[PDB]
DNA sequence: TGTCCAGTCT
DNA sequence: AAGACTTGGAC
């Protein structure tokens, strides 16, 4: 892709990381899903390591409508106890219900509608919902709406990516990631994907 | 027969 | 706002 080509040519560390990792093969498993579904997966993935986040999300998608993902109506109506059994905190359950209501109301738009809005508009609009921050919308931008120039600086694994990439002693700050990732445009979504891959390199040190 | 730590609101 | 909040892997 043009993204790997651009990223290889940045500096020595990048050219090297991109060769270590290989071709840009993004996970597109969410690209045909409705925004509320990806938003919920992002909520599940807040804070925890991926194995925990997936265990929680997989239990949730498994409690519904002929194997199908729970509809917004179902979620709004759903007993709190069974969402607590999935592993969602009290705060996160509330967020889930807010998401259900915002989807029913149209504050959270359909896929077709969301695709017309700018990154900036989605962030401002969606972070009105309690439980949804910038990072959460950025996951939506990346995993569901095919936005190619998104760097989630607040992401713990993105920062550990730069700790790796730049052979840093300690783990860098949001602002540091903000400063250094500018060179990655207009492909900072691919940059992020490479960064997220650092943790699985034989080279990786915790 | 346990501890710690891997976004968000307040 | 300094800390509570959830489950699971690494020990
Ligand atoms: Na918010």
């Amino acid at each position: 892709t043009k993204a790997e080509i651009h990223l290889s040519g940045l500096d020595e560390n990048w050219k090297r990381l991109v060769k270590l990792v290989g071709n840009y093969r993004p996970n597109r498993s969410m690209e045909k899903k409705e925004p509320y579904e990806e938003l919920i997966r992002a909520v599940a993935s807040q804070q925890l390591h991926s194995k925990a986040a997936n265990a929680i999300f997989n239990r949730f998608k498994s409690i519904s409508n002929n194997g199908q993902f729970p509809t917004p109506e179902e979620i709004r109506d759903m007993d709190f106890e069974i969402m607590r059994a999935c592993g969602f905190s009290a705060r996160k359950i509330d967020s889930l219900k807010s998401i259900a209501e915002a989807t029913i109301s149209g504050l959270i738009p359909t896929k077709e509608e969301a695709e017309r809005l700018s990154n900036e508009e989605l962030i401002e609009r969606l972070t009105q919902i309690k439980g949804i921050g910038r990072w959460t919308v950025e996951m939506l931008l990346i995993f569901s709406l095919n936005r190619d120039d998104v760097m989630p600086a607040d992401d713990l694994s993105i920062r550990n990516g730069y700790r790796y990439l730049h052979r840093l002693p300690k783990i860098p700050t949001k602002m540091y990631v903000l400063k250094h990732s500018e060179i990655c445009a207009p492909f900072r979504t691919a940059a992020a994907w490479y960064l997220w891959k650092t943790s699985k390199l034989a080279d990786y040190t915790k």
